[PDB]
């Protein structure tokens, strides 16, 4: 870790992103619905340079 150092985090905040669009939608549904879909997606090839997306060492 600290031997070798990156030149850039990957790791962007897009789920945080996505719930704070959530909490600016009115619809409370729709902010629920999102709320674990976005949760849930965490790691996602748009937020992510590299096309894999290869993320989890379980799988």
């Amino acid at each position: 870790g600290k031997s070798s150092p990156y030149q850039k985090k990957t790791e962007n905040p897009c789920a945080q992103r996505c719930l704070q669009s959530c909490q600016q939608e009115p619809d409370d549904l729709k902010q629920k619905a999102c709320e674990s879909r976005c949760t849930k997606l965490e790691y996602d090839p748009r937020c992510v340079y590299d096309p894999r997306g290869h993320t989890g060492t379980t799988n």
